[PDB]
C-alpha cells in the first residue's frame, strides 16, 4: 500500500532536489504537493510521488517513481504542466535527475 | 522492503554526495561497503538505499533510522572512521534529516 524502494530497478527513479530558504520552504512544499495532487499522479507511467521537507528549512526533495524515464520527461515537456511548475521555478532552481537504485537493505 | 510513510514512523536521512563521473563508481563502492560492513549493524538502523545518478555527478543515500540520534551516534563514533574517511576523500557529503510530508502510490 506504500511506495517501496528496491534495487531491482523495475521502475525509473527521479530525485529532484529543490534548494530553498526557511522562509520559502513551506510555500514550496505546498506548491509541489498541489502539483502531485492535481497533475503528477495522473500522468501515464506514474508510479509514486514522495515529498520530503528538510528539518533545517533549506531543502525540499521530491522522490518520484515511474515506469520509464521517458514518462517523467514527457510530463516536463508538456505545456499543460506549466501552470503547476511555473510558480515552483519562481521559488527554486530545481535540480532534477534520474537514478539507479544500486543497493537496498532493510532490517 | 523500505517503505515511504507519511506517518514518519522512522527518521529519514537523505544524504547527498556530489561527485564527478570518474569518481562516482569508486564512491558508490565505498558507500555500499560501509553499509554492509558497518551501517546496517548500528543500533537503530532501519534501512539503507544507495542511488547512483545516471549522469555520473551524484550519489544519494536514503537511509531510515529509529531516531535521528541513532544516525548521529554512528557519525560521532570513532569506530566509523575507517569506513567513512575514504568517502570524505572523494566527496563533501551534505547530510540532513527530512520529514516525509506527502506520499502517494498507484495501486
Ligand atoms: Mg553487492
Amino acid at each position: 500500500g506504500m511506495a517501496e524502494i528496491s534495487a531491482d530497478n523495475e521502475f525509473a527513479t527521479f530525485i529532484n532536489l529543490f534548494p530553498t530558504k526557511p522562509r520559502d520552504q513551506q510555500k514550496l512544499v505546498d506548491l509541489i504537493v498541489k502539483a502531485h495532487e492535481e497533475l503528477i499522479r495522473h500522468r501515464p507511467g506514474y508510479v509514486s510521488g514522495n515529498v520530503h521537507r528538510s528539518v533545517d528549512g533549506y531543502q525540499v526533495v521530491d522522490y518520484t517513481q515511474w515506469r520509464r524515464r521517458e514518462d517523467f520527461e514527457a510530463m516536463v515537456r508538456d505545456p499543460a504542466s506549466a501552470p503547476h511548475f511555473m510558480p515552483i521555478g519562481e521559488l527554486t532552481q530545481g535540480k532534477q535527475g534520474a537514478y539507479d537504485v544500486v543497493y537496498t537493505h532493510v532490517t
